[PDB]
């Protein structure tokens, strides 16, 4: 079987073809290497096997089709995309161009003539909105939410905030919407963050990583700012989670084609940002000091419920809040 | 102050058009001709008064642009659009170029060169879904929501279907984002059926008045017998052109204390009708039989349509005045006009 | 047989649409409605035949190709584009995206699904530049280009001057590339200044039509006192639309043996007029005193423009039979009519 | 002042970037990485200074008018292209977009946001056709044109042939137009053959490189082919020189905007195929062997630029010697 994976240099690309080449799966990449070290992943894939690299531009509608109808792939993961909220908010049509319009090029691609390949895509918990509707508390490290006290389903409202949020929102229900009408095979997965080795973490994606990166300056001697108090409330998602997530679902989209699933590490592995900073603090022997930053343009907490995808497929992470971010210490000190 | 109406030439633009012309307001219209019948309302609008005509496609960023640049209107009904589900079937490329693309060209171009503009964007209830959640009884003549007998309202959950419920879904959710992010003035109306003097109606857009053109038809003895998606029962709250053109200019009136909401538009429970009662005021007024042959429902479809309206209402006070059996009446008069 | 006329609502489209629908030849025509008259032209074609109308935008890649997957037409005179150059100056963007882009999408389009339609695009004689390479002498009521007597042919070289200049040569050494490279039977025709009826002439395009508009008005005792660019003597052939609908046919019939050939079109020297001379014309068949103001020249001109059309005559045997008298005559009689 | 180059890392723009850096000018890099070697050129400058790299496509009129608005570049080399011809044919979508619309969305930004920006254009050889209007002589190891001995001028007819042909084409009769009618700087090169280092050539672009490659895979034990018999000919012009026409040319363009100039090795510069072989088999003590394929579309028999026009305008004139740069060329080629 041929896997097709856009944004395959990425941090999720990256990894989940790590494993198409571990089993041997025909895998095609195709990336324009926008993103810092999307150039490093490569180059660490090609030393892991053989594989067809296609360097190409989500946004431009003739360099979809070509790709899908030369290499006619049965399966693709669907993660070329603008991930940042703050890009976002300075570029809009940038923002819109690739997550909307990448999207609808594939998807019209395969619709005309690949029509029954398998598509995954990564949306975001962003379709929700600022999540305002409902009541939280606040503690001393964090927020919470009093009426979803494990996390948020998908029955939660779709209202899509920034632009960021429009666009991947427009193209999650374009992948949807593509099932119904269409009889396409698409599943979409609104994730929630995630984090892990292959990650090049910036000041504007990547949070986990990021303040890894923060925790790692300090101990070679390098104030840095937090948006809002650090209450607010992520769920983790391991790497390692997330390539066993997307695989088992290719391998049961039969069963749950045309169905969105909120994905993250769950309220166990539920972390604010105080208590990430705790966590830092107590791996390396430091102390991460901050100035604040007003809060961003945010969801005082985003935990998923995955009842949906664990009934689904009976997919579960794995890797704990403070295992996992041990090992991304590890891997960022690594750089 | 300046209004342009992108789509000026259609049904709803024309309608409006036609007051901004009568009230004395500055008016630029941008439209392609595509609709059939925009040649004739823009003849139309021409004898009423005098205005700037500008020919253009919302999908082209040049044209936008440069409209904007030029004009620097103060407020805008964004009203061009693909309006058929069934083309967007069958062409959805054309439906997301005209629907997403042509708006976020205008958004883009207000925030960048005219940011006070305000802006009223023409959205619809096919971003709602089938509304299968809900709960449905089947009388005679129609289907009936039991447990949301007066309509939906905004907090129904949004579920885009279809290629048009994905591209004006798309624009609605990006009007309203516009707002909040970059501060513009925008108002989104996601509407329900509207009909009226104007439309030029066909088969697939404009339901009210394609029925009011079979009656005529029937009634001249005219054989080209019709067809009907599903059994009929199917209901929609029905607007008349009137009511659209004071919910718009009232809209924009207050338009400081409505910025970046949505609102359900329609002509509520009360001006509700399924295609058999739609049907029944025809063959009484007009003294016919309207006979007809079923087809398989159609794939995106919604039992029941009806706007509840109490957002509105509350915020500008604004309600319908046309019944639809007057409405209907009045639009079978029009039609037999052409 | 089914020709595809795009631009089919326009002048040169009109006219030709008009002579397939007399011969019965099964027509379909693509057009976005935008040049002023285009519509009347329309009504005008409805009112001869039956023929297939589809609106769409040739800057639209996704029209054009459904346009022709849709209708697979045998043959097609790609007509559709930004005509003025002042328009072209104004607007770089759009010239270029309607020119360069649009034909760009129908050679795709063509190449890809209906690879055997024969094609003709209109391209100008722009694409020579200004022609300052040669000589001239003036004379009381023109411009003459002593080295160049019978006119100029296709060995002139080539250099696109305005942005019309470069979208229209853009387009045209595409045409004439892809009939090398992927074998399309494309004819290119390098065209000079056309007139005739179905023309609605603008002060930017067709100053032939415009300045018979100007004699009509003056003998109405209109006034709306005129301008010319420079000081009149600047020369053109002059073609009559009756002569282009033979061209066209002809060269259709004639396609195998001149596909991938360009031909510098026009009246030829015997039809040659500088405006003074049209003004004397038109004052002598109207009894009347054409009175204007000169401007400045504009930027980009040639001071004299006549084709030498050999290689076309000796290829089809095609010549222009009607003089520039007579045909300025009857566009007096065209425009009076309007 | 501000220099930006599109196509920044590839074969000319990572040599005039390099240049820029080593004379304290401050750089812009725009490129899409596409080309196999961007990347690796894009490590090799940054340790040169200081610059800013910007990725983005040429093709996105978006892209391009934030760069222009954002760096106001005083200068640009524009070399951001679609390269190939043969890619242009099996892709003529990709090479209009890249090559004319590329070059418009630069053309308009700097019209609408910065108009006196400097811009010289890369063109190509190819916008003169076949150039069988001419007369040539064949004799055992090259073709020679028979009416143009010094080679062609800007006054040769000009006769898009291919795809890539009508795109640079276009986008050089827009250059020039430009200036005339929106008094932009612009400069247009209708160049002929380079080589040097830091190219990547590939089979489809890039002959020299192409074949000192060839040279390289033999030696090294272990065929290729050739598109016609290998009497075609084409002056070849080092990357050094390439480095002084531009700057030179930047430095003078009050005084040549809005022409074209015919850039190339010169005649003495010339080179067939088979007269490169031997130099490689020469140099390098080899026996070059090859398989035919037909002549590639509308190739020219022969192409060499007659310079008088540029050395006229700026006294610029090649100084590298096709033997030694091919030789220079080879021993880079190894080293890779
Ligand atoms: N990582 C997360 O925490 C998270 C949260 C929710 C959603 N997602 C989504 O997952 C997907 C992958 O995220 P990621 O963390 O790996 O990001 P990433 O930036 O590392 O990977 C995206 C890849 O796409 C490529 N790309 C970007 N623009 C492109 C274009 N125009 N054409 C072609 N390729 C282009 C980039 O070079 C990069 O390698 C994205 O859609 C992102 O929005 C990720
Ligand atoms: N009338 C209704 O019952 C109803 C229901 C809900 C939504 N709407 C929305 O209201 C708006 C107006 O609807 P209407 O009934 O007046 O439709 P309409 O077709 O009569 O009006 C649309 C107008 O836009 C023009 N147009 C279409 N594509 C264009 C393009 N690419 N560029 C420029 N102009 C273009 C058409 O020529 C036409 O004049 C649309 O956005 C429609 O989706 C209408
Ligand atoms: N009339 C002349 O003297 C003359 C001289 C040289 C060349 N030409 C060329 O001949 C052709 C016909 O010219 P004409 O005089 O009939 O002009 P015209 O303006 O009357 O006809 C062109 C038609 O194309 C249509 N059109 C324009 N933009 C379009 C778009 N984006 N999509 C679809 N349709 C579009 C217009 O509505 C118009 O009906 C043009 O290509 C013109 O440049 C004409
Ligand atoms: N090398 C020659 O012999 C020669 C001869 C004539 C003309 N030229 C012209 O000179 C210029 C440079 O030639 P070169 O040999 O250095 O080629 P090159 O391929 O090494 O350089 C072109 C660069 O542009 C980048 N690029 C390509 N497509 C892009 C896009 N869509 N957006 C952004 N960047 C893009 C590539 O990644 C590459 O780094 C081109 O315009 C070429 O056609 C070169
Ligand atoms: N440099 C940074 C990066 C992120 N953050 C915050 O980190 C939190 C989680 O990042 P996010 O919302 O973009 O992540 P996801 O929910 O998409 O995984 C937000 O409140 C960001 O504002 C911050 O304060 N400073
Ligand atoms: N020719 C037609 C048009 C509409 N209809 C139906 O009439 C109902 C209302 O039409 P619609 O959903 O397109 O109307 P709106 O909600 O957009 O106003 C739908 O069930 C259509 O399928 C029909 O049966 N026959
Ligand atoms: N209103 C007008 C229109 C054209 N003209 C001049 O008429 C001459 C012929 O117009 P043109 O060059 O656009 O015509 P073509 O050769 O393309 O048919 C030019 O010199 C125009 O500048 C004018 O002086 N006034
Ligand atoms: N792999 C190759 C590359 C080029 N060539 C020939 O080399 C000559 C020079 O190639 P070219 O004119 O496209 O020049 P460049 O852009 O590669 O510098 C042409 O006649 C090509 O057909 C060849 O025979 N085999």
């Amino acid at each position: 079987a041929k896997l097709l994976i856009t944004g395959g240099c990425g941090f999720l690309g990256s990894n989940l073809a790590s494993f198409a080449l571990s089993q041997g799966i025909d895998l095609i990449v195709f990336d324009n290497l926008s993103r810092k070290g999307a150039t490093d992943n490569l180059h660490w894939l090609s030393s892991l096997g053989n594989f067809e690299f296609v360097h190409g531009d989500i946004r431009n509608k003739n360099d979809v089709t070509r790709l899908i109808t030369k290499y006619m792939p049965d399966s693709c993961f669907h993660l070329a995309g603008q991930v940042a909220m703050t890009t976002s908010i300075d570029n809009p049509c940038m923002d819109f161009e690739i997550n909307v319009g990448g999207t609808l090029n594939l998807l019209e691609a395969v619709r005309q003539y690949n029509s029954n390949c398998n598509i995954i895509y990564s949306s975001t918990n962003k379709v929700y909105g600022d999540l305002e509707q409902y009541k939280y508390n606040e503690t001393e490290t964090r927020y919470t939410c009093v009426d979803k006290p494990n996390g948020y389903d998908e029955s939660t409202q779709l209202d899509f905030h920034s632009p960021y949020g429009c666009s991947k929102g427009a193209a999650d229900q374009y992948m949807l919407d593509y099932a119904r009408i269409f009889g396409l095979n698409t599943v979409v997965f609104r994730h929630s963050s995630m984090y892990g080795g292959r990650q090049f973490a910036t000041y504007d994606q990547g949070w986990v990583g990021w303040f890894c990166q923060k925790a790692v300056e300090i101990k070679n001697g390098i104030p840095f700012t937090i948006s809002g108090n650090g209450k607010q409330v992520r769920d983790v998602l391991h790497a390692e989670d997330m390539i066993s997530l997307y695989f088992t679902a290719l391998a049961n989209v039969s069963k749950i084609r045309g169905n969105a699933f909120n994905i993250g590490g769950t309220i166990v592995n539920s972390l604010s940002l105080l208590e990430l900073f705790k966590l830092l603090e107590d791996y390396c022997n430091i102390d991460m000091r901050f100035t604040n930053l007003p809060v961003r343009e945010d969801q005082r907490v985003f935990v998923a419920d995955i009842k949906k995808i664990t009934n689904a497929i009976d997919w579960s992470p794995k890797v704990s809040a403070k295992d996992g971010v041990q090992k991304m210490y590890d891997w960022t000190s690594s750089i």
